[PDB]
């Protein structure tokens, strides 16, 4: 008959964190295939004892005392689980050696032998041994020895952002110099040193487009996109009117009807090199301003970061261009026969103008003017043309006129 007790397989050590749920499994088999009892108990007590302390160590075994419940293929599974109290000690003696016994249906029970038979040690550790926080992105501040509440909130946010797997019940404290204390729910802590959380902001924002000339064609609306970034990733102000000369130029452009829009100025993380802050300048230089050496506005812009560092005044320009600088007429698809190449008739001029018109729809402005000259060359006058800033193209008479005079006999 069966004289062999069941075989019990279980972890020798189970680390359980203070405050948290723990669970592990004990596996029991027997050659009979049936196990009738699995017991977790204190060493103390008579052979029949099932007294077990602490009260929060719990166990359960589904399928007890069922034929076929304890085979090698399908071992009997006993769950050992509980919640460690939040105020349990985590000292070296905060451990429990408890004994697991099993009995088959023939009554064979595993022997209970102090420090030798089947047992586990449940070891209670602080939550900080489970969690290792990651360093945040550096927060750049005006004074790393005296953080503002805004600085501290930013460090906490950057620590929480880099630590999505820490307990949600974890609290964060930032000291005057940026040292971060993370307090887990059991009162254990981690520290992130100030060197890994904050540094002094010593670099003013950068105007990426310093020195750039933005071309605006007279009489056509244009835009200029200006880009800024800071080492902190944040700009708080862009200032085109930092002194009298700058202000004058700025207000002159406003006077022409331009707009300046920097929509992300109040957003966080609005100004990195990869994703810079963008100021868009939109407007039209009217034709009443001529192009030429003086046909320009030289601006000065400054940008300030959240620590109060303001860049030097940095130059960019708007430079005016005539429309002829961006348009090139297409020649007519055929020449027009002329009886007298030195003096076209009205009908010949009309025919040329029509061919030049047809060749240029979709290319030149719809409000260009064509003047067919007496020799059949065509003056193209763009709508920004003025006496002070002529804006024109010429199509030569070899591209428009074909002499029809016969050849001698
Ligand atoms: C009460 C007594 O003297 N009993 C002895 C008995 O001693 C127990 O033997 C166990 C091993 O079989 C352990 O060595 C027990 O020590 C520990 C443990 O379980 O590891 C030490 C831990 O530090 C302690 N944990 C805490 C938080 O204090 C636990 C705990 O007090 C108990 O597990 C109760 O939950 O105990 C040791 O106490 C053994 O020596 C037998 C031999 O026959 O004689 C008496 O029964
Ligand atoms: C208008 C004025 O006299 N402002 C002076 C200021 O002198 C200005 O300083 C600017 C640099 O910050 C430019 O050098 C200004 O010159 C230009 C320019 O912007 O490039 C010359 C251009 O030809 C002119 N454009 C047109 C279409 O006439 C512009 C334009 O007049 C201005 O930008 C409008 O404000 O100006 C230069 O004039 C400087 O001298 C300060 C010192 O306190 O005093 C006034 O603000
Ligand atoms: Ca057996
Ligand atoms: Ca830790
Ligand atoms: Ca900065
Ligand atoms: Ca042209």
């Amino acid at each position: 008959t069966d004289t062999t007790p069941p075989t019990i397989t279980l972890p020798q050590e189970v680390i359980a964190y203070r405050g948290e749920e723990f669970e592990f499994f004990v596996e029991t088999t027997d050659d009979s295939g049936r196990v009738n009892r699995v017991i977790v108990r204190n060493i103390e007590g008579a052979d029949n004892s099932t007294y077990l302390d602490p009260n929060w160590i719990r166990y359960s075994t589904d399928n007890l005392s069922v034929p076929g419940n304890a085979t090698p293929a399908n071992p009997l599974r006993t769950r050992v689980y509980g919640i460690v109290p939040i105020n349990h000690g985590v000292g070296p003696g905060d451990r429990y050696t408890k004994y697991v016994r099993a009995e088959d249906a023939a009554g064979n029970i595993t022997a209970l032998v102090d420090k030798q038979s089947e047992r586990f040690v449940l070891v209670i550790r602080p939550q900080t041994e489970k969690y290792t926080p990651q360093v945040p992105t550096l927060t750049y501040v005006q004074n790393a020895n005296s953080l503002t509440q805004t600085d501290k909130d930013a460090v906490i946010a950057a620590v929480k952002s880099a630590n999505p797997n820490l307990p949600a019940t974890s609290t964060y404290s930032v000291s005057e110099n940026g040292t971060v204390t993370i307090t887990y729910p059991d009162g254990s802590t981690d520290t992130i040193a100030a060197a890994q959380t904050v540094d002094t902001d010593r670099v003013a924002p950068v105007f990426v487009d310093e020195g750039r000339d933005y071309i605006f064609y007279r009489g056509e609306e244009g835009t200029a996109e200006l880009h800024f970034y800071d080492n902190s990733g944040k700009i708080t102000n862009v200032n085109f009117a930092g002194d009298l000369a700058a202000s004058s130029t700025y207000n002159t452009l406003l006077g022409l009807g331009f707009t300046f829009n920097t929509p992300n100025i109040n957003n966080p993380n609005n100004a990195t090199e990869q994703n810079p802050l963008v100021t868009t300048i939109r407007g039209t230089i009217p034709k009443s301003l001529p192009a030429g050496p003086g046909g320009k506005y030289t601006f000065k812009v400054r940008a300030t970061d959240a620590s109060g560092l303001t860049s030097e005044a940095k130059i960019f320009r708007i430079v005016f261009a005539n429309q002829t600088d961006k348009y090139t007429p297409n020649n007519p698809g055929s020449l027009t026969g002329v009886l007298n190449p030195q003096q076209l008739s009205t009908s010949e001029k009309t025919a040329i103008e029509e061919k030049v018109r047809a060749a240029n729809t979709g290319n030149l402005p719809n409000n260009v003017q064509y003047v067919v000259n007496n020799d059949g060359s065509v003056t193209v006058i763009y709508p920004d043309d003025t006496p002070a800033s002529r804006s024109r193209d010429t199509i030569t008479a070899d591209r428009t006129v074909q002499d029809l005079r016969p050849r001698n006999s």
